[PDB]
């Protein structure tokens, strides 16, 4: 580490100029988080409509996305907003299930659903920005669950490729950054492993109220599929639509930055095997063509192999890494208990806390794995430099939340000077990681409005706009906005 | 609750020119925390000097007072800070034992002492400020501990009634702000409750280590000598210096916000003897010449009586309260643990605690025992005026800290973005509690610069700015510093 020529003298110091003039700001969101209209203009439903109505226990304020924000009719405002906060770009996701109801090609085309892209698409090009978009943001059509267990199934590789084909051509000729996957870690963890994000299931024995399933062997078969899906629509585009279309794709993926517990050497490989075990499961097969070592021989035959051609296709298949971060913890060994029945979750053989001998690492934020630790974000960035060869990185998502309080007043709601703190000190680090040679292109903060935040429903809120969700979904910019908006003004 | 006109519609909206013109701004100290110089020029030691010497195993990092910040050599470069900020005020404190070594006034006078109060003082003045002197904050001459047991001795009234007329007769032309006590809660409990203040006593069957003591006794004992001693020395000043001095004469007391862990009445009911065994300890006796009915109740024989006279000198013996917050906590009923030993941490029957059912009332700062909730001292505030008939109050102090870490470079150790958001959100609860009708005339930081924090050594730092104590204790504004000094502009 060596600081940064600057002098922070005034807290005003910290703007855009200290990046790169064509370093790229702007904002994220998902299709079920932001859109509404989920029964509307020919949509089918997702796996997450059916969830929330099928389960309402399964949510902790037993809510639902068929309104969410209505992005849907309400898209002109909220390109106005960012408009007037000097905004460089725009990260949303496309609907599968919006486009072809049925998953499949040959279940139909909702041209209706094509239109609203082109709409959303054309405003934001309109109002001075550029759209990332997302393919996949966890919304599996219905109609291919139901058929053959949508990521649990090898079938969704070729119906993946067929989706993908259909933006590339319709959307192509505006849309120049694409992104396949939004982060198939917590699918694979939290759909497979966990049981709390849709379809719910988990092993029986953890007692965690799953709709059935196997925690030592879902996770990874859900993992493994969705890399197939994305080397398929990746190479579908390189060597279709790139020489004529002149954009590039990429994918996302998140990590924790995992600290060790001590100096010890037991607790440092627990950390190495923590980022082999997150982040490595998908950056090793997308690199090299396999799992890292560690996975390898802890998980042994439960851990599916890939073919010569799956391999040769994988390697290499992305232009940029869209990285997510959010939080730290600490890493510690965990030793083997005899006679253990199998689970991912235990498989790494790590304890993560985020304490060592009660003393924190740092605060938390409204969700319970949120731990604020700047120095993660510059660490991260580092061993993603260091260990897969320096690729060209856009931070995809970086923010925190608060809790939904009905018990206070409008005005002390808009008064979020803990966001201001967390996006002073995780800014300050990236440049930091840019100023030791990592490179990093840009930067997109979740997210400028609240939101649903899947099975937490409207418990917490992530936006640096407030929804006033009891008056026809009003936007109030709490002061993270006004910061924002001066941050980006020269 | 009814909000502010004002329109936080940039950061810079919150300032000076939203209090009243009249307003005082200051930050505050300690003489054991700043000073230094602990042997030179006549000083005798203190009960804190002899503490940190004999058990340096008492202390976290087993440090000590001697040199601390060197203030008494550092004084001009200090007040010149101060000025550069464009504060109105320095509360600071007087050294018992280094104006009267022996504690007696026949143990004789340091002149030297006095010098070094009359420098301080006429450089306060000099730099457009006014002098908050505090008479007693936790340095108990050892010669009075050695010869009655400090402040378990009733001798200590009349001896604390000397000390206050010499300051009176040396400084009393130049100051016209006094304050007798700093937090006879913390003395009462941390020395005698817990033993984690000098001279470290506690019941030693809870196994905390302690030099001696009873728990269910001596925190009362040290409690009614120390309101006997405020009034002596109360009384003094209001009928013999008061009307040629034309001054103002207070007590600075503690307390945390007390928010009932539900409904029931039962947690309201815990709640509010939280706040009458903490706060109402003090202000029932200065109010009303008795204890709260509670404390009276529920300890019964334990608690020591004011006699007919005592009562007569404590009753209305103030003319403002200097109020100390910091930290809120849940309170829910404890249950009576039939057959247990009396301690004061139990006769109140409460469970006190920072969460309900998991989820958290704010986030910790780097000291266990403070949670940020900006909204207690709002509620604080609120219940002061109430019920105690809407006294003069000055914030004495208010504040929060983080952790001394060796492995950060200097230019990370000053973005103290997190002591920016804790001073903005507090700032603006003030401001509401002003609205609602409180008499705040004066707001102080703890403190300007970093410190040894009492018996966690310098293991954590509460300032404004950075002392560099491996290079001359050189002194280097953090970002907070910089962000004072704008909303103190105009």
């Amino acid at each position: 580490f060596k600081p940064l020529p600057i002098s922070f003298d005034d807290f005003s110091d910290l703007n855009r100029s200290c990046f790169a003039p064509g370093f790229v700001f702007g904002t994220a969101s998902s299709a079920f988080q932001y859109e509404g209209a989920a029964f509307e203009d020919g949509k089918g439903p997702s796996i997450w409509d059916t969830f929330t109505h099928k389960y309402p226990e399964k949510i902790k304020d037993r809510t639902n996305g068929d309104v969410a924000i209505d992005e849907y009719h309400r898209y002109k405002e909220d390109i106005g907003i960012m408009k007037d906060m000097n905004l460089d770009a725009y990260r949303f996701s496309i609907s599968w299930p919006r486009v072809l109801p049925k998953g499949k090609l040959s279940g139909g085309v909702n041209r209706e659903g094509i239109n609203y892209y082109n709409n959303l698409i054309n405003e934001v090009l309109a109002n001075g920005m550029q759209p990332y978009v997302t393919l996949f943001h966890w919304d599996v059509p219905q109609a291919l669950e139901d058929e053959y267990r949508g990521f649990l199934g090898r079938n969704i590789v070729d119906d993946f490729r067929d989706y993908a084909e259909l933006c590339f051509k319709e959307f192509g000729d505006r849309v120049k950054h694409w992104i396949t996957l939004n982060e198939p870690w917590g699918v694979s963890m939290n759909a497979y492993a966990y049981g709390t994000f849709a379809p719910g299931r988990c092993s029986d024995w953890l007692k965690l109220n799953c709709t059935g399933g196997d925690s030592g062997r879902e996770p990874y078969l859900a993992a493994h599929y969705q890399l197939l899906a994305h080397a398929a629509a990746a190479r579908l585009y390189k060597t279709k639509y790139q020489a004529s279309q002149n954009g590039i794709i990429g994918i996302t993926l998140v990590s924790h930055w995992f600290e060790p517990a001590s100096k010890e050497k037991a607790d440092v490989d627990a950390a190495k095997r923590g980022l082999d075990f997150m982040l490595g499961w998908f950056m090793h097969p997308l690199t090299k063509g396999r799992y890292p070592e560690s996975m390898r021989y802890l998980v042994r035959k439960r851990l599916p192999k890939f073919s010569t051609e799956e391999s040769k296709e994988l390697t290499g298949s992305f232009d940029f890494l869209g990285l997510n971060y959010y939080s730290s913890y600490y890493a510690a060994k965990a030793p083997r208990i005899p006679n253990a029945r199998p689970a991912i979750q235990t498989d790494s053989l790590i304890n993560a806390t985020f304490e060592h001998n009660g003393k924190p690492l740092g605060p938390m934020a409204a969700s319970s794995w949120l731990c604020i630790y700047p120095q993660g974000i510059r660490k991260l960035l580092l061993y993603v430099k260091n260990h897969y060869n320096n690729p060209v990185i856009y931070i995809t998502e970086n923010g925190r939340n608060e809790f939904n309080d009905p018990t206070l007043s409008l005005q002390e709601s808009l008064l979020d000077t803990p966001r201001i703190d967390y996006y002073y000190r995780h800014l300050y680090y990236v440049l930091t990681a840019i100023g030791d040679g990592v490179n990093v292109k840009g930067y997109f903060a979740w997210s400028l409005f609240d939101n649903m935040e899947w099975d937490s429903g409207y418990t917490v809120r992530f936006g640096l706009v407030f929804v006033d969700f009891k008056n026809n979904l009003k936007r109030h910019p709490k002061l993270s906005a006004h910061w924002f908006k001066s941050f980006l003004k020269k």
